[PDB]
């Protein structure tokens, strides 16, 4: 059941079962893309051609922020609940954090992704993150960085270049990853790493 608010295909999830279609995604042999629009993302994508056909081509856009949902009450079923993509990255990561399933975080400037792994290896015990990369890389290290994922085995990548760069860069490179599910993180990794409120 997804909303078309402004050409933006829009899940109407709640937290919980945005969680559940994640950890059904992890059962599916393929690369999931995942996306959380909030009402911002969805003006910018009526200006770039691009992210709109992008937007249109992602397994689950969870909704972000309280806006979103007021906006979509113009709707016979509106959006069932507010969510925050960054509340839903760490119940993501709480519950496979358990069950040893790989994680890699690529994005933020220098340092902040192997702070954010130090952080949720304190918050969430257990958690596999077997890699962790800047997002300010050339070409000649995207070679790297994407060989470095695969071999690693990882099954979920958090890409922290903000939006539209991060739908942008998985979009791109989806043919190249082989990871299950592959979400854009925004400025997450400077919040769990503490150098953002
Ligand atoms: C409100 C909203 O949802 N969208 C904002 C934003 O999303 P968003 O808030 O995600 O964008 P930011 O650029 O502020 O966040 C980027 C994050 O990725 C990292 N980083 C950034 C650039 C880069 O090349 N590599 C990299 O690793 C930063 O260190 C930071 O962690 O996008 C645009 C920035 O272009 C703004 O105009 C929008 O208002």
């Amino acid at each position: 059941e997804r909303l078309d608010i402004f050409g933006v295909p829009i899940d109407r999830v709640t937290m919980i079962q945005a969680v559940d279609i994640l950890n059904n995604f992890l059962q599916e042999n393929r690369l999931h893309i995942v996306a959380t629009p909030n009402a911002e993302i969805v003006m910018m994508a009526q200006k770039d051609k691009e992210y709109m056909e992008i937007l249109n081509n992602t397994d689950l856009n969870v909704p972000d922020g309280s806006g979103i949902v007021f906006a979509s009450k113009v709707f016979k079923k509106p959006l069932p609940e507010r969510v925050a993509g960054f509340d839903l990255m760490l119940e993501f990561i709480k519950g496979i954090s358990s069950k040893g399933v790989k994680i890699y975080l690529l994005g933020a400037a220098a340092q902040v992704a192997e702070q954010a792994r130090a952080n949720l290896e304190k918050l969430y015990p257990g958690v596999k993150i077997v890699g962790t990369h800047h997002g300010y890389f050339t070409e000649e290290e995207e070679n790297k960085i994407i060989e470095e994922i695969n071999n690693k085995g990882a099954e979920v990548l958090f890409v922290a270049l903000g939006a539209p760069k991060q739908e942008k860069w998985i979009y791109k490179n989806k043919d190249k990853l082989k990871v299950k599910i592959a979400m854009g993180v925004g400025g997450s990794f400077d919040v769990i790493a503490g150098k953002v409120k």
